[PDB]
């Protein structure tokens, strides 16, 4: 029972099963020692279990989060918690923290035919959480410990450049909460090269964390383009239960009055990204969150300078069409009717996906896009072709994103 | 050209074609006189046309609205308007304002084989507008002239009772803007029987208008139950281009914490009403309007008494499931998964339909439902079975609806 | 236990359970006391169970279904020498079902308290007790009349004018001492017999969504007229509940839109098929499951139209068209005729309405004989659009006969049950 | 504008083009001469169109039908009758119904290049008239207006036998039995292999006025059923009945029992595109009634007994002959549709009949109880009495 | 556990139940005696199951297959072989393959009530073994592992003729030609009507080791095609080829040209439920190559000329024989699929072959140019050379 209690038993049974297995395996490599099926059947290396009931892992990492939710039940429901051993063995690939010193084909087949491996045919159960922690590091090029609870998603490396910039000067100012910058390379920064000409080549979703003492900083992930890996990153960032993730990206404005550099606030999404159709049908509505919508509207106002509802000029609120087909223009004729029915105000390739994932995993979400092109009105040009109007508004766009996270953290 | 101009030509050519036809027909009844095909081919009785371009009707009725939009283009675009005669004849059934003195089968077939009738195989063109004006009167039991721009939709005759109550005492108070009450019976009221034990039998969607000098009062329509005639009423009320219509109804609460009498603010809709699937697919998102959402939230706060965000107790915001199958409970098992995916917070039979119609016709919309039952938690009972908790909150519910219209009119 | 004894026990037992629960609730509303887990685990307020042999079911309101239950129980008892068992079951009656209609609703010490310590409704022969109470609780509300007044022959109408005619005919019918119709149960609680003063008022449309009217006979074999409004929703709804009363037949008598050039307002349409565009039943009965027509009902409706109307051969051949009826949930279907045109053509649609297919599909689902006899009140595709209740002399003058045919078919059908 | 000669006028314009076409091509094959391109546009080969507007063809055999059709339009509303040339040239292959070419693709390379090719109106009926004679071992001129459909050789035999019994006895109205393979039997004659030479052989039992029975043995599956009806439709039959065997789905019914369809569960798939499965196909009351009577009589049931061997319900037509291998899946639908019997051509004949305005019905005989683990001449006689009954009330 | 006797052990358990079953029912029909209910549970009628787990039946003919299968499991991994009784009773109708009952529904009312009824494992293969002999005029014991599929009687004849030429000449390996209708021809003998008695007749050209060709003439449409394959599959053929005619869809190709399928546009509908149309059906390279070779040889093309008469592409199989009547609709898809020819059974044989792991291929001959307005023995010979070639590399 009790808060501070069980939480130590978890770490106990956890590190208990982890080293047991890490050893058993070593005992098998250059020896061939088989683990005792009895001690195993009793939990030689099984994931800690906790009831009040689902198995957990890396309790030390989710330490804080587990307490914040632990006593928040004890001190008002009088429930007991009998942390013990579950009936789910930890897959060995997860106990080899770091890299894996390979063996030959026969040895590896033995690991498979004798020890516990991954089992597809099986919220957030110990196994699913470990699955996403493994990948998250690989995709982002950073440790899971540095991840902050307020994340920003971008599709322009220019934005990462700025972030790291702003993030360093912030580490230098003693009046700033930010004390360090975890970079996709695996380097820490404190009080000129945080950007590596090797992160992009090595990680397809490089992240950058602006850490704070209390662990309430800003994390930025460059998810790249497309609904597919926008869905990917979210499947994983979900296990760290973020407070909110915002899509700060570029889009094609679909209305006449829009100007390159204007902003779009999505209050609905036309889901033509396909990727999540089987686990969340296109007819299941994904609403906007009043809190984030307001933080976004306010931040645009604050940073913009547009007095009161003057923002109404360069800031439109409407539905966004997210598609997995970048060259939709080749098929405008077909898309025309759906764009008209949905009164679409803009089109991009990640928004809806991010929003729906936020919706699926109960993670607050929002999208603030920047018009960087006008496909149906001539004036054709996308990010990277010298649009002084869009480029000359990236800092501004990124600022808005940060102000918003500020407004949200304030609550 | 010009505002005050053309607007008089419209009424001119209109009343011109209307009497011409009304006469021509009389000339045919007890005479058999055929109208001159030449004068006809030149516009003996054709709908006034207006370009800057779509045909119009009853210009006198849409007088105000046509000006508000007329000069609002002249005084800032320097465009000319050549009102003339269109190439669309007015169907005779519309020129017989009131009732139709019948003839025999041979005479009626002659009207058909010789004069202009309704043509299905053909925004808001003269013909479609006349179609809806004809029906609107019949369905509501009131003249089209009394309709106010702020309408309320209810599904409980109890609410109409209250409205008429409150509406009469308001006509008496000289400090009230309201100067009269147009009743579904066809009676006017000024400064004890506005409710007729014959309106409900004669009209399936009785309305009640609380008129004002400036014509900015509150109109209430009892649409009945079901998505089908919720779609019906809207197809018509659209031609009078209302400023907003709100669904003030009862619903089944789907969450445990909800209490009979609580309120639900829809921020999204699970469209299982089917009725609008062919003209607006279930995957086309219907967002909420920030203005109405706020007017509704504020009004609930104001009238409720719940301090600040205390409303959070008896007021939930979430997606609503609208269905055309009232006995959904017989099929809970099937509906379970979709209710869970959509995180449904309540279920009713008109909301989504009203919202989508509002969305289709660019008419601001919103829904404030009152939990009058809890299907998945025992505590079973619907409106009319003596729920002192729901009934003892109808005035309150109706007040909220009115406060909201007040907040919206204030803008 | 003999059939008649099985019914007496079901009654005594049911009433015992109802009363036990009403009482236990009063003790709670006052002394704040509640029932014992033991007494309940035995069956303090539990529905009785009826078993035969091995089929078994829970039963509710036995007195209301006595004739029905007796008929089925007698059959298997005498003809198959079956054994009948009656006794407590393991399903408690949900307290709302013992309240009746209205109750003493006060505070949270009630609403929340009741469902906390007493039996509530938990979703997850043909129909079991809870399923039947569900529908029984609502018929009352929807129709404005006691469930025990419903007759086994039902007539569904979509226009108030039919109710007017039905009530006239009925009133003048109970006034004829050699007629089987003895009383007229009206929506609102009004009961009309011979020794009744002022039968003229026999406001119901304000208080009830689908008011009903019953012309009862000494043996419950009269005629029930339910005026369902408009649309597939309500049709589906009323039928869900009306099915538990196990009706002999339900007929849809109402107006429709004739879709053929040669049709004349006032003409009749005998449906022999349905293009289901009502959507309301797609999930539980896909549109590809055919809804056939019942030969005996077709025959009764065909024969009644002839007899009652007096139409001779050729007149019948033209005024009484028999084909496919399309039912839609979109009243303003005209606004998009192009889209509908194609479907109408493939189905050789003879008419379009808003409740037909739904009624028939429901009858099909619940094994209740069904049929449709509509009357053309306008011609949407040929220059005569009109909403029921406007100036339309030819149709209004057709209503009385249309009703008579419906009553004749029922009379003809009741007469064939041998 | 005269409903009579007008049929003869159009009749003239047909040979006026048939002769022209044959001649023109008879030349090219020899002399190599190509017809005047101007003569073509003039209307050298086109069909004789009509107006009251549509082209026609083979007015010869369609005389009765045609005359007995236009008259209803004249002596009942007096309509303008127009009979001239059309802008549609007859396809050269529909004109080889007189001779029999043996050339080749090259010796035809010009036939397609120069002469008019193929690329209910005239072109439509021609398409069917052609094939119709190939699928059956008979000429279109022998087809009777009352058709029976079968899928069991035992019925053809049982039929050919019965026919002859009637073909000789002067009392009967049946004069000659047109057989599959160009054969022709008359009262003055004596008593094969059509099954190898024809996908779907037929056997007509002609009469003076041509109001006798005609039996076509369709293949199996809904493909053939649809196919044969597309062509037959062109002769405007008065009614066609599917009389076949089926698997009984109810515990009650016994092998030999009859099933009368009152609805169809269409799993035949073949007509889904032109007629979506949600379109309902009703049963014809008079045909339903005929089959019922024909059964009551020929069976020997007083008027109730019949219901112990006769069953009315919804039939399921599938293109999956081995549907049993996956009944687990079918089950829900069979239950939902309260299925009574299952076969492979019924709904298809019914639906096709419904599309071409041809009265239809099906009388099936249970030949297997697939869900339970478990007469011919009579079955056929029933079809006959039903046909003859329907002919009477007509 | 001995891969040999084990096949004989299971073989024993079969007759151990076949004999039992027949006996038991031979009694009831006479004495009226019902078998010990305890004897049944004991395993009186059940099938001889296997484990290495699945029942088996008719191990007799399946000896070669069976032995030559278990061995691969022993001499390659040494697996436990279990051969005992199963919990599945043999359906009484699958045992009437010795006698021939003539009773009736009532005289069988008990057969179903008392005895075991019908309500790839054992029950499955039995289902096919039965029917397979009814659809073809031949016994399952004469089926060769190399099958050819046809839809044109001209091919059977062309085939039966050729076979005999080989059946007599001692040099050839073909010894006897099993014919449709129980007929059996040998080098010592002389030289019909199967077409009337069988939906799909077959004609085997047996050899000592039973590695000869076998020709089945399937009906028309994909229903028959699917149906025949469901049963044939049970004999585990080595390969079956569809050699039929088709309509050419390309301006180039000429009547008589050949079409080799490299993909299928499935509009046959019949296999949509068990194998959704989005599942791709690939072509077998070795079979594609065989047909290509067989064509190059038998045609007389040096190694290029062939491409002027031979075309490889995607075939469209439809259940709509008169698809032309609505080509307007088909057009988009034919274009999208770059369709080359259209037929009614190809994709169906292909898909079915793909489901049962049976090498497949189709060689079609253009017999019509429907979109343009416009050899047999060779076609058949090609099929042969392809078959014989594939037999060689095996």
């Amino acid at each position: 029972l009790t808060p501070e209690q069980a939480l130590d038993r978890l770490e106990e049974l956890y590190e208990q099963s982890v080293n047991a297995l890490r050893e058993a395996i070593a005992d098998y490599v250059d020896n061939g020692t088989l683990p005792d099926p009895h001690a195993r059947l009793n939990g030689l290396f099984v994931y800690p279990s906790l009831s009040v009931t689902t198995t957990v892992t890396r309790p030390a990492l989710f330490r804080a989060y587990l307490l914040e939710q632990l006593n928040l039940v004890y001190h008002d429901y009088g429930a007991h918690i009998a942390v013990e051993a579950s009936h789910h063995e930890i897959p060995y690939p997860y106990v080899i923290d770091g890299s894996a010193l390979t063996l030959d084909r026969s040895m590896s087949a033995g690991l498979t035919r004798h020890f516990p491996t991954t089992e597809l045919a099986q919220h957030f159960d110990a196994r699913r959480v470990d699955f996403s922690l493994a990948r998250l590091r690989h995709y982002t090029g950073t440790p899971v410990e540095h991840f902050q609870p307020f994340v920003l998603f971008t599709n322009y490396t220019r934005y990462v450049d700025e972030f790291v910039r702003w993030g360093c000067s912030q580490i230098l100012d003693p009046d700033s909460p930010y004390i360090a910058l975890s970079c996709a390379g695996g380097i820490w920064i404190t009080a000129e090269e945080a950007i590596s000409d090797l992160a992009w080549k090595k990680h397809q979703m490089p992240a950058w964390h602006l850490v704070t003492a209390d662990g309430q900083g800003i994390t930025l992930v460059n998810i790249g383009v497309g609904p597919s890996n926008a869905k990917t990153i979210c499947d994983h960032l979900a296990v760290l239960r973020p407070d909110v993730w915002l899509m700060i990206g570029h889009c094609g404005g679909l209305r006449e009055s829009q100007a390159i550099g204007d902003y779009v606030l999505a209050h609905a999404y036309l889901r033509d990204d396909h990727v999540l159709d089987a686990v969340l049908p296109p007819d299941i509505p994904i609403p906007s969150i009043a809190e984030v919508q307001r933080a976004l509207y306010d931040a645009t106002k604050a940073v913009s300078g547009m007095p009161g509802e003057e923002v109404k000029q360069r800031l439109r609120t409407g539905t966004v069409v997210t598609t997995d087909d970048r060259n939709w223009e080749l098929r405008y004729s077909a898309s025309a009717l759906r764009f008209n029915l949905s009164r679409a105000v803009a089109i991009d390739m990640e928004s809806a996906t991010i929003a729906a994932q936020g919706y699926r995993f109960r993670v607050p979400y929002g999208t603030l896009l920047c018009v960087s092109d006008k496909p149906l009105h001539g004036e054709i040009k996308l990010p990277g072709q010298a649009n002084r109007f869009y480029e000359g508004a990236i800092s501004e766009h990124l600022q808005i994103g940060i102000r918003a996270i500020d407004l949200l953290r304030a609550e």
